[PDB]
């Protein structure tokens, strides 16, 4: 029987890989789950790491050694300019070596395009993208009565929040929101953000809609605080490790909406955040719950693919993908035929002292005030992705 090898293509080490280093994490969790329950053909899947510390243009030479290694399947997630590349490059691929095709799984690179412009019918998305993190923040402050009727809109100069700011301007009607004004700034340079805080100030909103991460996100909120600036944050990325730590008090009241909170399904919610403790060392954070419920998807496909002379055809895993569900810690996950994001619940979340579970050690943590199912979390299917099929 020939085996199953998945290739995890990621920032593996150095001082950047704190992210890719947690999309390994859930990755050896969750397939370590698939293996544990015998693996696939027969046989247990073999987990190739391809460590890429050349982004984009190292992206393109760790899948074509991937590919050369016999991986049948990539998997990444830690980046959406990454993400672009992998998945052109599979797709590039597979159009040229017709019955040899790869599958690439997304687990986290949430650009837009990735389902709309560059869809195809080999990459597959388990994670949020922008329109579903933006359509579901503002949905859940709307139905709490704490959205208000006046937002700003700012985040980063690339592909990620010019994706965030079309999402919060295209939902405002929809919604019930009037985007005052909108702003794209320098990414992860700008320490001082108080002439943006200024602007804000004079805009007179309710909430302010960002896409921003780390620095960018963090340096925004703590300039609005020393200005008394009163909005609430609506926001995609305030649920980064240590950012609750780094913030403090500045965070409290803030929200994000993410695919999971170990508060929003009892005892289901609350024995998979151990489960993954025990394995991992850490409660499932940021963006290991996505991945790991993303390769749950993935193993419920792969129980339901009929073996033939043991080869494996990643033509049958793929329909396999699009015709599964699987009940994760937070409720149904399937997968979307028409352009492949799947279809999961989203959870918006408060920063408060009242949750439970602490971040960062602080007296805060995420409490979840909202969950909509897969059907209302979901986004719209993009004009833009007209998937060839098989
Ligand atoms: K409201």
């Amino acid at each position: 029987a020939e085996p199953l090898k998945i290739a995890l293509v990621e920032t593996l080490s150095g001082p950047q890989a704190s992210t890719g280093l947690l999309y390994r994490a859930a990755v050896l969790y969750q397939l370590g789950k698939i293996n544990e329950a015998g693996g696939f053909n027969g046989e247990k899947i073999q987990i190739l790491e391809y460590d890429n510390q050349g982004g984009p243009v190292g992206a393109a030479d760790r899948v074509k050694a991937a590919i050369a290694d016999g991986a049948q399947i990539i998997v990444q997630g830690s980046s959406s300019a990454v993400a672009g590349q992998i998945t052109e490059d599979v797709r590039k691929y597979n159009l040229r070596n017709k019955g040899k095709e790869v599958l690439y799984l997304n687990l986290g690179a949430e650009a837009l395009e990735l389902t709309g412009s560059k869809c195809h019918f080999y990459h597959f998305r388990f994670s949020p993208n922008a329109a579903i993190r933006f359509k579901t923040v503002a949905q859940g402050m709307k139905d709490k009565g704490i959205l208000g009727e006046r937002a700003y809109s700012i985040n980063q100069n690339y592909s990620w929040g010019v994706d965030v700011e079309n999402t919060v301007v295209a939902n405002a009607k929809e919604i019930g929101y009037e985007v005052v004004d909108k702003t794209l700034h320098e990414v992860n340079k700008i320490q001082d953000f108080s002439p943006y805080v200024a602007k804000i100030q004079a805009a007179n909103v309710d909430t302010v809609f960002t896409g921003n991460w780390s620095n960018d996100l963090l340096l925004l909120m703590k300039a609005a605080s020393g200005a008394g600036l009163k909005a609430k944050f609506a926001t995609s990325f305030l649920d980064q490790p240590g950012n609750i730590g780094n913030a403090g008090a500045i965070a409290e009241g803030h929200i994000v909406s993410t695919p999971f909170n170990p508060e929003a399904n009892g005892e289901a919610s609350m024995a998979f955040a151990e489960d993954y403790k025990k394995v991992t060392g850490h409660y499932p954070s940021y963006v290991e719950p996505a991945a790991v419920f993303g390769l749950q998807l993935f193993g419920e496909a792969l129980k339901n693919v009929k073996p033939g002379e043991g080869k494996i055809n990643t033509t049958d895993i793929a329909l396999a993908i699009e015709n599964a569900s699987v009940k994760t810690p937070m409720g149904d996950y399937s997968m979307r035929s028409d352009d492949h994001q799947a279809k999961f619940p989203m959870v918006v979340q408060e920063v408060s002292k009242k949750a439970r579970i602490k971040a960062d050690g602080t007296e805060y943590g995420f409490l979840p005030f909202k969950t909509f199912t897969g059907d209302e979390s979901i986004d719209p299917v993009q004009e833009s992705c007209s998937m060839k099929r098989p």
